[PDB]
């Protein structure tokens, strides 16, 4: 009864993947806010290419302190928080670079940030990077599909669903 496959062929909910990686439950972050879910719902990816995109652009909401964190806004419903890596922010983004000069609406994808990972792993305790969603249309359960690896730009990796 529980049809887990709920794939869909257009299963794209305005989420053209960020990163190349491995994705991991929010719950797995070594962070007390991420991992209790706090402000809303998301995942975590422990990535690896130092190019990431956007699930969507749309409207950047907000900048990077340090270069490792983002706010983001689709049209009206669905408002985001990345944290890029954990103490990255300590490290000053020392390895960022920062496509989106945060010139907010635009259209998804198109690289938020290139960032040396190589260079930066070595230098944090974790390169766990998690993306939670808040308002999430009041209802949207961010279900994960790609419990397991995953790839810039594709499809059908988390749906965001009711």
């Amino acid at each position: 009864m529980i049809a887990e496959p709920l794939q869909n062929e257009i299963g794209e909910e305005v989420f053209v993947s960020p990163i190349t990686g491995e994705i991991h439950p929010i719950t797995d972050v070594p962070d007390q806010v991420f991992s209790g879910k706090m402000m809303g719902d998301g995942f975590a990816i422990l990535p690896s290419e130092g190019i990431v995109v956007s699930p969507v652009r749309g409207k950047i909401l907000n900048v990077f302190p340090t270069k490792h964190a983002i706010g983001l806004q689709s049209d009206g419903g669905r408002e985001i928080l990345i944290h890029f890596g954990i103490d990255t922010v300590s490290l000053k983004g020392e390895g960022f670079t920062s496509f989106v000069s945060e010139g907010d609406r635009v259209e998804p994808g198109q690289k938020l940030l290139e960032v040396d990972l190589d260079a930066v792993k070595p230098n944090v305790p974790s390169l766990m990077t998690p993306i939670v969603f808040t308002n999430l249309a009041e209802g949207e359960t961010v279900s994960i599909k790609a419990s397991g690896s995953v790839n810039r730009e594709q499809e059908d990796i988390v749906k965001i669903e009711k």
